[PDB]
């Protein structure tokens, strides 16, 4: 009942009382970032609760989120919590553990250098007039705009081509039997009943396992599975059309100190990348339409500032992205008001103390980046859009423990870069092309959904007109 | 359904063909002794099984044991075989894993010093001659004895007062509290009904843990708790009458590299110590004393090597007992015929290959010491209880990873001398009063149970004379 609750009453640590069996999920109606924003207010920087009889311990210290992401990242502080029923797709990097998880990530830091990500930008320009096509189609009709489908079909586009060289206009194919099954790979709400109730019962786990349910819909990864060797198999025949995806990249892998990617592994990272990627990619895409919808001076500065590295909409190239100083600043400052992936987690594997404090066995860490990110001892008007804050005259002064759209450690974003360089090619595509301006129905100011997942409460909806 | 079926298969490894869900857990019905000898005989020097979904892969070969047990001990074979629900009795050193169990060992060892058992000495022996005026008592009275009574009786007399200082003639005092309790504390028939069903229904185990399900029984280990508890604080108190039990010697490591014993795992040593060495000593005694009154030759020697070293009924004592060859002769003898922990095992935690077979992680490492002390490779005439085996000239042949009734490398058992010199100072001072002849009801030739636990079929009931 209360079995695990006397753990921060013992320890000294703050934080909001326990119910018994639930924890303090009950909490959690505002959903996690008005949470965690709450407990820091009140408790200051460190405090803890509990999911259900699993004790959480926030941290907000950047030397000590140093300690936990970085310094003792492979000694201690390795794996994210566990959720489940995973079924295989356990051998997926973002879900692995410990060996495997370092085994992993040696095997797949190739397929996202610098190098190979050049090489995959002539494929996601081709989506970025792709998606410019369906904008002006929507343009030429005066009508409103729902962002999150333009985007949304966007970043499926540049998802089914660079991972399995796939080519579609997701947006006027919807029923492709690879569009139809791609759209299913969402995120997770935790807040939901199925993960809340798991939460409480975390024992029913195995039972759920045993009987192959899986979070990961069973129709979607068996078509992709079979999509897959379908694909390995016709590669290695017409073996003259030389590929850029990652599915490419994995299969040169295996023509190999560690073990190669086994062929279930690679179905597993072919799965986990597409999920990481899709409903994110578009997501942060929408919140950045938004804020220049809002704020059209920053809207004009950044069109600007393309015409002046892209005179006469010349295609953007992976050099001229890197270039463009403003558009980078935008599309951080917007990462720092939405940081969607709400926290960053590892689980404390060994009795430890870092940077003074003890932290018991078993301990799920948690780094509150939304609240750290809106915080008003590193943040001046946190809750305005001023992408000035990162200039590179201000750029001194940002913490990278604070400031962790992408976490940070030998466990961040692997798809940084590449998830990067994909907003900015969608980003200066469109703008070259269009201006953005709100609706009537236009929510403004945009309010976050209660639940668990970051993402605006109504859609976002705004006017596009062409240049 | 057959999930985990095909481990065995794939690496070309024989063995009996499972059934969906049940493994070959229906290949229990003539129990694991003579599961494993048809294994042997059959499939060779290694072979694998289910147990349920759990792979099990026995092996034969010394130098192969040597690795398992020895050599990669620390770095792959540390733990036993996952068994529950064991609520608090996880941190037990027999149930403890890795880093707990490194650490536990270590605070305990010097607990089992021959320094500390010479100690206690003088403390058995005084329930040697509890047990001789209570055989007396049966002895005078014509009348059939049962050995496991009064073993036990003498078993328990010897675990009260050298764990507890608890001093009890528990053969007469059979209602007492601290009697009825510990008599409860029996070794785990696996082949039970409750058991078997954990084995088919694993994922069951989390459901038992999260209502307070224990294997080891709540009133018991309740009891125990609260009654050192008790001795705990009565013994700061009256400080000057020393002690030279268990509890005692564990009381003064937590007076302390590693961290002192917390109270709750003192009590957890406690109670697997009794469990530990409680049925076992007294089903090897009565192992012991059949083979004596079956080989009444083997008896009249033993009994002269004792009134040799001890003359005119002398004391025995620990140099004394140490000195008679003979007496640890019948001893290990009896030990081969009888190993009662049946099998060892350990986890294997990491994919390695040791001396040239691969074996993947989570399979359960089997070494089959009943089979092994059977085995006609090793031993000539197996089945024939004869001493002479074990003698000087002879115990140059016997391989220490064939003859393990107690284990070997790290993990071994740490109550082995105790258990040794225990059983033998009873043998000693019963020995040198009384003579052990068979009945008509004495089971000859005695039938072992087709149960989980080595034990005979029928209890073993002797007649008992007076010298
Ligand atoms: C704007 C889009 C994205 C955002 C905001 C984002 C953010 C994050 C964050 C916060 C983490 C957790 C890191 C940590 O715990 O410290 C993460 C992990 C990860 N991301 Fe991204 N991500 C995005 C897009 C992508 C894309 C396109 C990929 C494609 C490969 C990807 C692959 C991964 C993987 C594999 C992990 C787990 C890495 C590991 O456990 O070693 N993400 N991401
Ligand atoms: C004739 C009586 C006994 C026999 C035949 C016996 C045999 C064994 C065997 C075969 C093991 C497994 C070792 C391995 O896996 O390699 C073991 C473990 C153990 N035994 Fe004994 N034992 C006896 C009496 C005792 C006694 C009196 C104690 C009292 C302390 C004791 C304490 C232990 C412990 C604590 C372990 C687990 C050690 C660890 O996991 O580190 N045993 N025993
Ligand atoms: C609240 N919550 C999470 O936030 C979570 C989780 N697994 C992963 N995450 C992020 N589980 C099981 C959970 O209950
Ligand atoms: C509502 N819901 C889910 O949300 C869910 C699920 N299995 C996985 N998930 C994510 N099941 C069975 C379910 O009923
Ligand atoms: C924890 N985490 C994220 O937070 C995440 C992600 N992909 C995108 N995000 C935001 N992956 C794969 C992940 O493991
Ligand atoms: C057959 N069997 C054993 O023999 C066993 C066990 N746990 C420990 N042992 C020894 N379990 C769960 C088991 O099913
Ligand atoms: C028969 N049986 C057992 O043998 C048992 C048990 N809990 C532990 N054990 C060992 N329960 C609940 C049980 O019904
Ligand atoms: C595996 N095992 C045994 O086989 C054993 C024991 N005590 C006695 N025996 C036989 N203990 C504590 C143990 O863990």
């Amino acid at each position: 009942g209360t079995h695990s609750h006397g753990l921060f009453k013992k320890l000294g640590i703050p934080g909001p009382t326990p119910l018994p069996f639930l924890g303090n999920i009950l909490s959690y109606h505002k959903g996690f970032c008005m949470f965690d924003m709450e407990c820091h207010k009140k408790y200051g920087k460190v405090w803890g609760f509990y999911d259900g009889q699993q004790p959480v311990l926030a941290i907000t210290d950047p030397d000590m989120i140093k300690t936990v992401l970085v310094k003792e990242c492979y000694s201690v502080f390795t794996n994210r919590r566990p959720f489940g029923p995973v079924g295989f797709m356990k051998s997926a990097i973002s879900i692995a553990e410990d060996e495997e998880w370092k085994r992993l990530r040696s095997l797949l830091s190739p397929t996202f250098t610098s190098g190979k990500l050049k090489e995959m930008v002539p494929i996601i320009a081709q989506y970025g007039d792709v998606l410019v096509r369906n904008l002006r189609r929507e343009a030429e009709t005066g009508k409103p705009v729902t962002l999150k489908d333009v985007f949304g079909a966007y970043s499926m586009d540049v998802i089914t081509s660079t991972s399995f060289g796939v080519n579609i206009d997701s947006l006027n194919n919807p029923q492709d039997p690879f569009v139809e099954n791609t759209k299913k790979l969402l995120r997770f709400d935790f807040l939901d009943p199925f993960f809340l109730s798991i939460t409480v019962f975390p024992f029913l786990i195995p039972i759920l396992e045993v009987l192959n349910i899986c979070v990961f819909p069973r129709e979607v990864t068996n078509f992709l599975r079979k999509s897959v060797k379908r694909m390995k198999e016709s590669r290695l025949e017409d073996t003259q059309k030389h590929r850029v995806d990652f599915l490419q990249l994995m299969i040169d892998s295996q023509n190999s100190s560690h073990k190669a990617l086994s062929d279930l592994e690679l179905v597993a990272q072919s799965i986990i990348f597409i999920f990481a990627g899709y409903e994110t990619t578009s997501s942060v895409l929408s919140f950045i339409m938004y804020e220049l919808a809002t704020h059209p001076d920053v809207q004009q500065k950044l069109q600007e500032e393309i015409d002046a590295v892209l005179p006469n909409k010349a295609p953007p190239t992976y050099d001229t992205v890197l270039q463009m100083e403003y558009l980078d600043m935008v599309v951080n400052e917007t990462l720092r008001l939405f940081p969607i992936a709400m926290r960053l987690e590892r689980v404390c594997k060994k009795d430890v103390e870092i940077n003074g404090m003890f932290i018991p066995k078993g301990v799920v860490v948690m780094i509150p980046s939304y609240a750290l990110h809106r915080d008003p001892k590193y943040w001046t008007e946190p809750e305005k859009f001023l992408p000035e804050r990162f200039s590179k005259k201000n750029k001194d002064n940002i913490d990278p423990y604070i400031y962790t759209p992408f976490g940070s450690g030998p466990r961040n974003c692997i798809g940084m870069r590449f998830a990067l360089m994909n907003m900015k090619l969608a980003l200066i595509r469109v703008l070259q092309n269009f201006s953005f301006k709100p609706c009537k129905e236009t929510q403004i100011p945009l309010k976050l959904s209660l639940g668990g997942l970051l993402q605006p409460e109504k859609p976002v909806v705004l006017k596009v007109e062409s240049r």
